[PDB]
């Protein structure tokens, strides 16, 4: 039928008939705008911004709420569609308040990220604050010593205090991944093109790095024995350490990029040679020409320009000074030139000036530091004459200004007042400013001072294939944005190899601008740090370095007084998206309204900003139609509409479940979910595949994480229907918990001793062994907890076969649903995936609060979903229920025929009366075709259970598809717990506790000791060994602790409650040193059983566990059942011993005993709960 | 559509609309014989080596010639699907020369 073939934007595509055109193109990569757009409910007609035109129709069709026909022409490009979009967007754009990126940021030139790594500082991510900063520069340790810090100005900690010392912490992280691994960014796979860079200075070394990283062969040329440029020859070495400069450029070379020097371009490799060999060339050259005196007999010996002086100064060359030492100049040149030649013994140097202390256009720091070491300043002062004799001078004369008008530039204008000075010299050095020379180069046009005129934006000048960027456009400027210039010169140089040039263009972000110190009054005050100076002493006579990095401690300690101003949102916002896409226009105005909230919503996990809103109605649309719960609703009409919790309640006074839905659907940042890391910050985070540690129902999740520290858990919308709950929301929390176990400790005199491995796995087993020994078979009891993975248990099991017991069990599972002695299975007789085709489900026990996302799927199912009565507590009223599906004529021959004991049964409810509830629940299960159970394990006891089954059994409902029973487990891996083996109960524990049979108990991730009872019998033993994350309340009463890892940090597989068998994957590297699944391994090496790596585990569960043969070649990435791949169980007959289900009386039943939680992460979550 | 789906052989699958249960099975990897059947032309039924055991259905269906509905339940290797495909093959093969 040439599946529904439809033509959109010119392009033939085959789709599926009943979907949405937005959801084919999405299918076949094709971008429509949308933002009320979910797949998963019904479509809402908001925003506009998926409008399309089809041909046909004479107005615009909305592609979100249209099904797809045959033969239909779209177009999604067209101008009206254009404009409305435009239309639209600005409109959405007028009421929108935030900071897209924060204000420090933004003030630096380079736009580095300054919140995110100082975040990444704060929560002890090093390696990532440096992966962060390497993505602009490739030299951040000089970088963050020298540099002037305009993003430090732009700090709204200035509104409280002093503000973040960004460049410090840049350096510190610097100089200790410098220390330790260096980093080398991945480069793309080489293309063959040849970039020639003229100059090794941060224009020329950022380029070459930027494209190196592009997959580039790169060359710089430098005319200099060593690279840096005037951050080598220009800046001293008390301020900038060149061997750090040395170290980093070896870095650089170690990726693969080739430095000549002493190779001058134009006096000894003319250019045309580089244009005719190299398929783009960079001109980094900068500006190297010392401006003169610029008055009369400036020409005398004995004038020397300061950047000469400090070039001669680097190289260590012989240079003269003597006593006496003037400096013309107010820059930087002059700052460092004056110190300079103080540490070269010149007993007194002058600084000659012609505006006040407060225009100099010199830092501060620097201008405080020189007056603390001894330079003298002499002020409003401009040059006349030099005076000499015989070709040497010996004094400079000079005019006497005096204060006037500010300038245009906020700096106020000298005038003259004609009186006349003399000062006496042994050496003037003339540090007025720098100059930018072109030197032999010819064919290069040059401005009316001597830079190079580029066309703006295209980094191109008038050759064609030459480039040119930093201080060689610009003029003398700071080194940062020499290194902006060249890494946008970089990526021009880099699209137009491509063969298409695209200029640079800047994006535009939200800003707010009314933020004052009014707003920022409930902040706590902290000091700055204070950096470490050496005192004027040594540094007077010394070229060592004046100032001492930042400690790991003060680096934290400034860290973590960030204010985190910029959006969390940013990464993953729909609408800044759309906003740079479509070019629309961020300014703001005066006369338009954006209403301006005063919010407080204080809920632990749920964040609400209503200034951020869209309106697209998701969030309230899902926690109606899915959740249920509609904790929150619309309020008002047209401009004073707002989404806002019940009765503008609180959303912690409602019936808010902390599900986070409404957070995941959000488009915008209005809705947010709260922070599991110590700091949390806007990154692009990394993604992990795993699936839920903490019900039965098993949903898959993505781990979103940085470096060692988990941060924040998404759905997993393409496997599964990606819906979460509290639980699986926000319960990783434990992985960056700094109460975490790290090392083995073995009990002596009363108190743990830490140990290493080798010797607690000694310990362990000799204790083992010795009990064993004194005590005989039968004396060792193995506890475990239905979290741990399938290979972990079936270690488990292996250890408990190795140390002669049988007694294996857990607190959790306590001997099973009590459905294994019924049917054969332990199992539920048919997948969730068939919930979808029944046409009844009735369901037993709390299904709603305890698992709620198979709630969320029955709800969105649609079908006749029936709750069994609360007020049937009693198995009496199932009996009654059972008599009533008798008297209904169900097939007596059959049921004979393929059940024991079904006479007896008959017999038993002879004289049953019927209620009239019962009779309408018999009825109504008794007309449906495909009837399906669910049973909540948490709050239904077994006998319950096997009632149930019986009246499935007796009618027939139940060994094939879309009819039986489905029974959701306490646990993850409860499943898995009982297929191997761990189905003994627990009261067989504590009597051979109590009878002396049991001398030593083995405890892997349950705390049983909680509670007093069960602390009591466990007082009365002889060896007893915890493997536990934290020192729970069972690990103080041991004789030894083991660590464990958490769900984060683990390979392996967990069996849902409909047994299909799930991959888990590792997030970060194990923090204790070795996973669960190691420390078992070794432990069996040392009791005789050899196993290497996890597929020889999976082999051995193949090869002995009776049902999961094919997990060797499985492929858990895909749908893996364990019963011969099958969805359903009881296909071809029970798996009985003769065949047929066993049908045995049940007696009198009280009600309902709640069960009790032993597993400790399930219990410190709930305790963590109550903490907020 | 929400979801075309249906259970055969034990194992649930999601299929579309309007195919045949021979075209569904290969699609995910189920072998079922089939001798006269093309899927770019009209089907003949002619072999009988294609049949399936659908539930509600008291006779055998071809699954080269049946639409895909929802919620049917197919079983494609049952004794009497293997008697008749036997007995086809040995019809078969009483004439073969070579
Ligand atoms: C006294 C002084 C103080 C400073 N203080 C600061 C400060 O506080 N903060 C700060 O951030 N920066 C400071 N700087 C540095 C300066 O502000 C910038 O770092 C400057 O922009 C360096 O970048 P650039 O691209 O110009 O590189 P350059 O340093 O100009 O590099 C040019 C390179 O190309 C080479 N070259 C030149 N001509 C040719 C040719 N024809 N062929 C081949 N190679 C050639 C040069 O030898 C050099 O290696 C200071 C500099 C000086 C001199
Ligand atoms: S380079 Fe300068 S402006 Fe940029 S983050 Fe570092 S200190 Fe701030
Ligand atoms: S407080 Fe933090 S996020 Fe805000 S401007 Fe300062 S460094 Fe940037
Ligand atoms: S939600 Fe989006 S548009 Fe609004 S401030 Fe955050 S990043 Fe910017
Ligand atoms: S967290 Fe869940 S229940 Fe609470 S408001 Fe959001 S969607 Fe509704
Ligand atoms: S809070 Fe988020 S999901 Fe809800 S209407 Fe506003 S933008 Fe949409
Ligand atoms: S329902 Fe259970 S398995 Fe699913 S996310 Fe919640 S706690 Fe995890
Ligand atoms: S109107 Fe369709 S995505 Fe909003
Ligand atoms: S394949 Fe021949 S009858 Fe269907």
């Amino acid at each position: 039928m040439s599946k529904i073939s439809i033509n959109i934007n010119g392009r033939e595509l085959v789709v599926s008939a009943g979907q949405t055109i937005l959801q084919a193109a999405a299918e076949h990569g094709i971008e429509i705008p949308h933002l009320c757009h979910d797949e998963r409910i019904q479509p809402y007609g908001a925003c506009g911004l998926c409008v399309v035109e089809v041909e046909g129709s004479p107005k615009l069709v909305r592609s979100c709420a249209t099904s797809v026909q045959n033969g239909q022409v779209i177009r999604t490009d067209t101008s009206r569609t254009v404009v409305a979009r435009k239309t639209a967007l600005q409109l959405l754009a007028s009421d929108h308040r935030g900071d897209c990126r924060p204000p420090c940021m933004l003030a630096c030139p380079a736009q580095t990220d300054c919140q995110g790594y100082v975040g990444l500082i704060a929560n002890g991510q090093y390696e990532e604050a440096l992966k962060l900063i390497k993505d602009k520069m490739p030299i951040p340790a000089s970088i963050g010593k020298i540099c002037p810090h305009p993003c430090e100005t732009a700090c709204r900690r200035e509104l409280v205090e002093e503000p973040i010392s960004i460049a410090q912490l840049k350096s510190f992280v610097a100089e200790v991944d410098l220390n330790g691994n260096q980093y080398q960014p991945p480069m793309k796979p080489a293309t063959g093109k040849k970039v020639a860079v003229v100059g090794a200075g941060p224009a020329g070394l950022t380029a070459a790095y930027f494209l190196a990283r592009d997959g580039h062969k790169v060359v710089i040329y430098e005319a200099m024995p060593h690279p840096g440029g005037m951050l080598r020859y220009g800046i001293p070495q008390y301020r900038l350490d060149k061997a750090l400069l040395d170290a980093e450029v070896a870095l650089m070379t170690k990726m693969g990029i080739e430095i000549i020097y002493n190779t001058k371009i134009g006096d000894d490799v003319s250019l045309d040679y580089l244009h005719d060999n190299y398929d783009a060339v960079f001109l980094g050259i900068g500006s190297w020409q010392s401006q003169g005196l610029r008055c009369k007999g400036e020409d005398m010996e004995g004038v020397l320009g300061g950047i000469d002086f400090l070039r001669e100064v680097t190289m260590n060359s012989n240079i003269t000074l003597g006593g006496k030492v003037l400096v013309v100049g107010g820059g930087n040149t002059a700052m460092d030139v004056a110190r300079t030649s103080k540490r070269l013994g010149a007993e007194e140097v002058t600084i000659i000036y012609r505006r006040t202390i407060d225009e100099m256009p010199a830092e501060k720091i620097e201008i405080h530091e020189a007056q603390e070491e001894g330079v003298k300043f002499q002020l409003l002062v401009a040059p006349v004459e030099v005076l000499g004799e015989n070709g040497h001078a010996k004094a400079l004369k000079c005019e006497i200004m005096r204060l006037g008008e500010p300038d245009a530039s906020g700096r106020r204008k000298p005038e003259p007042t004609g009186e006349t000075v003399v000062y006496e010299a042994d050496r003037i050095i003339a540090a007025i400013g720098q100059k930018t020379v072109i030197g032999n180069i010819k064919d290069i046009a040059t401005d009316k001072s001597g830079n190079i005129i580029v066309n703006g934006g295209a980094f191109t000048t008038n050759r064609d294939k030459v480039f040119a960027g930093g201080d060689a456009v610009t003029g003398p400027k700071i080194a940062i944005d020499a290194i902006a210039q060249g890494k946008n010169a970089a990526q021009v140089i880099d699209s137009y190899l491509n063969g298409c040039l695209v200029p640079h263009a800047d994006s535009q972000y939200f800003t707010q601008k009314d933020i004052t110190a009014a707003d920022l009054a409930d902040r706590a005050k902290a000091p700055r740090v204070s950096l470490t100076v050496e005192d004027a002493e040594v540094r007077n006579k010394s070229f060592m370095q004046v100032a001492k990095t930042f400690t790991e401690e003060e680096a934290l300690r400034e860290s973590k007084r960030c204010l985190e101003c910029g959006c969390r949102d940013y990464f993953e916002c729909q609408l800044i998206k759309y906003i740079q896409d479509y070019d629309v226009s961020t300014e703001k105005d005066s006369q338009v309204e954006c209403h301006k909230t005063t919010e407080f919503d204080n809920h632990p996990f749920i964040e609400r900003n209503p200034d951020k809103c869209v309106l697209c109605g998701l969030c309230v649309r899902v926690c109606d139609e899915v959740v249920g719960a509609t904790a929150i609703g619309l309020v008002g009409r047209g401009f004073d509409s707002v989404i806002m919790p019940e009765f503008k309640l609180p959303l912690s006074e409602t019936a808010c479940i902390s599900c986070g839905q409404c957070v995941d659907v959000c488009p915008t940042g209005a809705c947010m979910e709260k922070q599991v890391s110590y700091k949390q910050i806007p990154a692009n985070m990394d993604s992990m595949a795993s699936v839920c540690g903490y019900c039965g129902v098993g949903c898959n999740v993505n781990i979103e994480y940085k470096g060692d520290v988990v941060f924040r858990v998404t759905p997993d919308r393409v496997n599964d229907d990606g819906w979460l709950c509290q639980r699986g929301k926000f319960g990783l929390g434990h992985a960056n918990d700094k109460a975490r176990l790290t090392a083995p400790v073995i009990k002596r005199n009363g108190q743990f001793v830490k140990v290493d491995w080798n010797e607690a796995n000694l310990e362990v087993v000799k204790r083992l062994q010795a009990v064993v020994a004194a005590y005989g078979k039968d004396s060792i009891g193995v506890v475990v907890s239905p979290r741990l993975t399938n290979e972990e248990l079936f270690l488990a099991g292996k250890l408990a076969d190795a140390v002669n017991t049988t007694i294996k069990t857990s607190y959790s599972v306590d001997g099973g649903s009590g459905l294994g002695s019924v049917l054969g299975y332990d199992a539920s007789t048919n997948s969730f995936a068939e919930l979808d085709n029944s046409d009844f489900v009735l369901t037993l026990g709390k299904v709603k609060e305890n698992h709620p996302v198979l709630d969320f799927k029955i709800r969105l199912s649609g079908v006749c979903s029936v709750a069994w009565p609360q007020s049937l507590a009693n198995t009496a009223d199932m009996k009654v229920f059972l008599k009533a599906l008798l008297n209904l004529g169900v097939d007596e021959n059959k049921v004979a025929e393929k059940t024991e004991g079904f006479a007896e049964l008959k017999a038993s409810l002879a004289d049953v009366k019927v209620s009239e509830e019962i009779q309408a629940l018999a009825q109504k299960y008794a007309k449906a075709a495909k009837p399906l159970i669910v049973i909540d394990e948490d709050t239904v006891s077994a006998e319950a259970v096997k009632l149930m089954a019986y009246a499935a059994v007796i009618t027939g409902k139940i060994g094939a598809a879309y009819r039986g029973i489905i029974l959701v487990r306490t646990k993850n891996n409860t499943q898995g717990a009982v297929d191997m083996g761990f189905v003994m109960p627990v009261s067989a524990v504590a009597q051979g506790i109590e009878s002396g049979k049991i001398k030593a108990l083995v405890v892997i991730g349950e705390d049983p000791a909680a509670y007093p009872q069960e602390s009591a019998l466990l007082q009365k033993l002889s060896f007893l060994v915890v493997y536990d994350m934290f020192m729970t309340k069972t690990a103080t009463a041991a004789d030894m602790v083991v660590p464990l890892v958490s769900s984060a940090e683990v390979n392996g597989t967990y069996t849902r409650s409909d047994r299909r068998i799930q991959a888990v994957r590792a997030a970060i590297q194990p923090k204790t040193g070795k996973a669960t699944l190691q420390i078992l391994i070794e432990t069996l090496k040392s009791l005789g059983i050899k196993y290497d790596t996890i597929a020889d585990v999976r082999a051995a569960i193949a090869s002995e566990v009776s049902n999961y043969a094919g997990m060797d070649a499985a492929d858990f990435g895909t749908t893996v059942y364990w019963p011969n791949n099958k969805n359903v169980l009881y296909t071809d007959g029970f798996a009985t011993e003769g065949q047929k289900a066993i049908l045995a009386a049940v007696g009198d039943v009280p009600v309902f005993v709640e069960k009790k939680k032993y597993d400790s992460v399930e219990m410190n979550f709930v305790n963590g709960r109550q903490s907020l």
